[PDB]
């Protein structure tokens, strides 16, 4: 039996020692060395420093460029704003509970943090997905006569806040719940728990079905379409020199997109597979830090590859950092 | 009077209730609470995690693109280099020594780390000298007949050498010397402290003079000529709307430039000054870091500046970070 529990946590130590204290209490030194804690604590540090910025100066850039309001940027800018949510409800948290060694905000603390937490990464995790449905739309054109607009896109965001609650609400309700995780300073859904009051098990099938299952498939169903009717044009196309190079973009692009959309969430359900089919087995503080490691930074390079790469949005911004020129 | 004083430093901290220790041996939560160390060390999280990436890429680009190899980039390689001691040699020490609260490796360490600590930034500060130099040459051509080479390019980068061991080098051997600054974490040449064994008063002015002073000037009257040379050039030619173009430009990216270098060395040279004048008076660890703070982060920001605002460097910089096309 490889850890402790009590009402609202599991803490990944045995208390054969007796040294084993509440995580809404007092510091988990026990569990990783303090330095280890503050090195959690410089982690959150980089990721507000540089999420922050990319992730506002999106939202503030559309402000100041009319060319970039147009329906297929509206996801763009949902992801930009649930990467905040992940920025302050998330990183900066976890920044202060961190230096204390344990969570600070006690239970309701942890239902708090870790609703926003999830209702931010699950809304960017949506976008992402909503998105790719609509450059399959707009791109391959699947249902005749159809166009693209405002309408259409004011429904792909209110879908992902639909999908997202779908996910985080749950455990404030009684499907699974929230508790400390890792090192326990932050708060997130319990997957690697069988806590039957709150039918733990049922819920991370649910997630690791509607939640990872549909959002991989369709996003590679989406692109996968994408890249051959971009190819096929191209190949029927080839006097153009200028279509050639877009097919190759194109391509490219994808490739980073669906790279990066594994990278972000492979480590959290190879991680939630393994404990569900390991279930006897013990599960280290950092090592069940490792797949939210790889999640949370997201919130950085998901605007880069989705933002900055591209080339309306970067030249606005380049142009707002200058202070109007170049 | 306000600190403790020993043979190898100065904590800036009252030893009235006796808790004042070494920091060379034990922790200086009495200077400061713990969180406050590991922000420390947070900051020196960033500083590796931008420094080291954007200085490392920069030399690496260079042996990619033959483009760039030329003998007025020279300079811009030693700044990429200088900024790389002061991301090992200072701040993953100053990383590691903050996560204990002390100075870990006595005072050999600190007189290592603050030699490398100060002859890294010196060597950045005098590049940016010696750019502006070449560029007032190179584009003033103040002497005729002259055409700027590799042999002088070479001379350049030594002299950044020469100066900034006329910089290091004195505290080692008895003109001031390296003691624990601020939160005893890190190294540095002591302004601050009239220790007349060392000469201490005699090298801050010496500092301020020859490795300030002359700074300041050479850099403004440099850049000074040339925004003249080029802004007359514009209104003998403005048939021309590119050569409007360029002195506009020019101007902008001096004024960075001349802005930026303030930032870096003003809080330095600000405290120094008001230490010197001022000496009777208490100043904190926290203070004492500030002027530190920001002459560090020019680690991150000179690159910024020098480099990948460059738009040689930029583009094979795109080039390689998109893996060969782009
Ligand atoms: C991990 O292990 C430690 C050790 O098992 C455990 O800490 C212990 O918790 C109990 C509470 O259940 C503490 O017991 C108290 O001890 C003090 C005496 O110092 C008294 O204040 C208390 O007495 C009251 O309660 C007793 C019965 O529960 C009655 O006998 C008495 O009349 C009072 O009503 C009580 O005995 C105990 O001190 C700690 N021990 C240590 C070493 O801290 C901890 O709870 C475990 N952690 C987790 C996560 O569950
Ligand atoms: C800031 O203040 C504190 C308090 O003033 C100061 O710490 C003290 O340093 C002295 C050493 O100079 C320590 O004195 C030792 O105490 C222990 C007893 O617990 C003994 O090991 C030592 O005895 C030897 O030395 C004595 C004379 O120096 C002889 O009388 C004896 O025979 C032995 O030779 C010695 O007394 C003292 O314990 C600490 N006190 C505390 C509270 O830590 C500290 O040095 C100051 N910090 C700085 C930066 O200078
Ligand atoms: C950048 C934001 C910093 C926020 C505050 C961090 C405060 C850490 O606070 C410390 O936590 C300790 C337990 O670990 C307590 O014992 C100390 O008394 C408490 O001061
Ligand atoms: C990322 C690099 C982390 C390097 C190691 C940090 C080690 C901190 O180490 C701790 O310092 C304490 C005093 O402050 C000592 O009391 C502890 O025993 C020691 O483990
Ligand atoms: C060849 O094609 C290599 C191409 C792709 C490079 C894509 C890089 C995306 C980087 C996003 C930000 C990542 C780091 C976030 C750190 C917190
Ligand atoms: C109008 O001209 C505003 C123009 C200048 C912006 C120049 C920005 C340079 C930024 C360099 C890197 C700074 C941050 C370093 C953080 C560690």
């Amino acid at each position: 039996m490889c850890g402790t529990e009590g009402p609202n946590f599991y803490v990944p130590f045995s208390n054969k020692t007796g040294v084993v204290r509440s995580p809404f209490e007092a510091p988990q030194y026990y569990l990783a060395e303090p330095w280890q804690f503050s090195m959690l604590a410089a982690y959150m540090f980089l990721l507000i420093m540089l999420g922050f910025p990319i992730n506002f100066l999106t939202l503030y850039v559309t402000v100041q460029h009319k060319k970039l309001r147009t329906p297929l940027n509206y996801i763009l800018l949902n992801l930009a704003v649930a990467d905040l949510f992940m920025v302050f409800g998330d990183f900066t948290t976890t920044l202060y509970t961190s230096l204390h060694g344990y969570f600070v905000f006690g239970p309701t603390g942890c239902n708090l943090e870790g609703f926003f937490a999830t209702l931010g990464g699950e809304i960017a995790l949506w976008s992402l997905v909503v998105l790719a449905i609509e450059r399959y739309v707009v791109v391959c054109k699947p249902m005749s006569n159809f166009r693209f607009g405002e309408n259409h896109a004011i429904m792909g965001v209110a879908f992902t806040w639909v999908m997202a609650l779908a996910c985080a609400a749950p455990p404030l309700v009684g499907w699974s719940r929230y508790i400390p995780e890792g090192m326990q300073c932050s708060c997130g859904i319990d997957y690697y728990t069988p806590h039957e009051e709150t039918n733990n098990e049922s819920f991370v099938i649910y997630m690791f079905v509607v939640h990872f299952i549909i959002p991989l498939i369709v996003i590679f169903f989406c692109y996968g379409q994408l890249v051959f009717t971009v190819k096929e044009a191209a190949a029927q196309q080839q006097e153009s020199a200028t279509t050639q190079k877009a097919e190759k973009e194109v391509t490219r692009m994808v490739i980073i997109m669906v790279i990066a959309f594994l990278i972000c969430w492979l480590p959290y359900a190879g991680v939630a597979f393994y404990i569900f089919t390991h279930q006897g087995s013990c599960f280290g503080p950092i090592f069940m830090t490792i797949p939210a490691f790889f999640a949370k930074t997201s919130a950085v390079y998901n605007p880069v590859i989705y933002i900055m790469m591209n080339k309306q949005f970067r030249n606005c911004m380049v142009t707002t950092l200058c202070c109007g020129k170049n």
